[PDB]
This record gives C-alpha cells, structure tokens and sequence, in this order.
C-alpha cells in the first residue's frame, strides 16, 4: 500500500522476520544476525529501530496481535453476558482468519518465564492474553447456572480445551480423523460444542 | 541396574541425547556432532549403532513409548467395549506418570511429513500412536448412541482435545486458571469429563 520508504520497508522486514523464525522455525537463541539475514537488512538495525532483540520480539506479538483482538472485541460487542457459547463461537470465526494465531501464542505461553531473555515477550504476551475470560465458569458456578456437581476449574480446562485445541493440533492428525478446518466445519463444531456445553454443564 | 558395559552405556546415552534434544530443545538439523557432544560420546557412535541420526530418533520414540503403550494396554484390560470415558480415565492414569509423552507426540505430529528427512520418524509416529480409536464416536453414531444432532467427527475432536490438552497447555497457563495437574486433579478431571461426554453426547 502507498509507496513506503526503504526505511519503513526495512523496519517492516525485520518485524516479518521476527515473526516467521517463530511460526515456521528455530529455537532460542536465533542471533540478530540471522534475524537481519533473513529481512535482508543491515544487522545494525535491529538495535536501531528496536533497541533488543527481545523488544523486537515483543513489537512483533504486539502487531501481529492488534487486528486479531480488534476483530475478536468487534465480534463480542453483538453477544450476550458471559455465554462459553457466544465466547467460543467468535473465537472460531476470528480464528478461522488467523489460523495460525493460537499456535504461535501457545508457543510464546511454553517459554521459560523464569528466564531473564524471556520477561519482556512475556510481559507482551500476558498484555495480548489479557481479555480472556480465564473465571468464566467460576462466575457461573457462583450464580447457580452449572450442574450440581460440577467443578469450575474442570469445566473451564474442558472449554478452554474445546475452543484452543482444533488449532493447536498439527493438520497431519486432523487428516487422520477425517477433519479439515474450513469454515464450513467450524460453524459446524461451534454449533455441536454449543450444545455438548448446555447439555453438558448448564441447568 | 547391573553394571553396564561402556558400550551398551554409550548406546543408551545416544538415545537420551536424542529424547532431550526433542522434549527440551532444537529444531530439525541437530547435526550428529551435536548429539555425540551432548551424550558425550564419539560421533561415530551414531552411525556405528544406528546407521543414521534418523533411525536413531526412530528408536528413541519406540523405547518411549513401549513402557507408555505397554501401560495403558495393562489398564485397558480391565475396562468395556468402547467406552470414550473409559479411554480417557486410562489415559489419564497412564500420562499422570508420563506427562511429557502427549506433547513429545503432538510434537512429532507436526513434523513436515512430505519431507525425506522426516519419512522414518514419521513411520515410527505412526506406529507408536496406532492404538488410538480414531473412529470411536462414528462407531458409537452408527449404534444409534449419541444424540440425535451429534456430528461424530465433531465429538471426536472434542474428546482428543479434553483428553490431550491438559497435557499440551504450558505449566504456565494452567497456573494462571488455578490448576495444577496433580493425579487428584486428574482424577477429578476424569470424572467431571466422564459426565460431560455422557450427558453432553450419549443418550
């Protein structure tokens, strides 16, 4: 879009590079050489327009994150005071766009937050995570909506469950079972798991 | 146990290395140097043992799981014709003592399988994970003892994800709901989902 400057371009670069040596590849470690090999960038610009590598890291969570969450929030403002149900099915739609987003903040969640590398793209990662409604099932628990016996910690592990997984499990095992994630069969699973949650857990 | 001899030791930490360079770090080209320096044994040990780096993985994964298989078969036994609640209180009791098993596996999972370099490892998943009752809730749909609008695919997903996510999630995440996957907790889980699955799916 627009005609951007090499210096936009480069910053750009960089950030996407940030980006796909953790979608699509390695570990801790990767050098700020290797990460401005990959843009095609002088070395020298990673601490130039970032300061770090970790900030680089966390700028890059932050703008992959931001359209994400605004098409989420744009999605709940339609629907009804806490429903698992309205939670999960947006979910699925937003994520049926962004395919990848759940793996990638799953990734970033295994970290070893007791590491000192690791505290600003976890400080990051706790910011873009922090609209999830991690009591849900506590609250309902607590306005008699939920089964007698059933445990809100439990209940809200199984939603969580449900909701995440289909986009954590690598392709190759929803093959097997003779599963692909269209958009067709998530507005399927978003209806079944609707239902296996009111008939399941409410009354 | 016993007193080893060097070569059956330098055998056998050839194949840790290779487990810890899986469940704890690298990427795809851990070059056989590597591993050697890790196990702390000559590199020519790799091909002297197991021919290639690839066949040395392979038979990591076989001597992972055959103590995990052998498990849940021994509990298993005990349990009735298909039963979804049955498979997921066993696999709960058996991972409880394996709990870095499930993600070593989705791990494996989500290998390019389409790449030559991948083609034993992927032999060896397969064969390790050919146990799983992939077809159990269209078998379960067919006998007519799911709900009317159940969508067996749909089902299915649902119980791999309330059986297999609690031990995907990062510590990290559990810890931030409140929950710590204690065998007690476990066991709560697997009687809470018991009744999900049943109440939620069967009739």
């Amino acid at each position: 879009v627009g005609r951007p400057s090499g210096d936009t371009q480069n910053r750009d670069k960089l950030i996407l590079a940030a980006r796909n040596l953790f979608i699509e590849r390695p570990y801790a470690q990767v050098s700020i050489r290797e990460i401005a090999s990959l843009a095609g960038t002088d070395p020298g610009l990673i601490r130039y327009y970032f300061g770090s590598k970790e900030k680089l890291f966390s700028t890059m969570i932050h703008e992959t994150a931001m359209p994400v969450l605004a098409q989420l929030h744009k999605a709940r403002r339609e629907t009804r005071q806490e429903s698992p149900a309205a939670l999960l099915q947006t979910y699925y739609s937003v994520m049926s766009k962004h395919p990848h987003f759940p793996r990638l903040m799953l990734r970033i969640a295994g970290l070893d937050q007791s590491l000192p590398e690791n505290a600003e793209v976890t400080k990051a990662f706790y910011e873009v995570v922090n609209f999830e409604n991690i009591a849900i099932f506590q609250r309902l628990k607590d306005k008699n909506l939920l089964k007698d016996d059933v445990d809100a910690h439990c209940a809200q592990l199984s939603f969580f469950a449900m909701m995440v997984f289909p986009f954590i499990v690598p392709e190759n095992l929803l093959e097997r079972v003779g599963i692909e994630l269209t958009p067709d069969f998530l507005q399927l699973l978003a209806e079944q798991n609707t239902r296996l949650l009111q008939r399941g857990l409410m009354d």
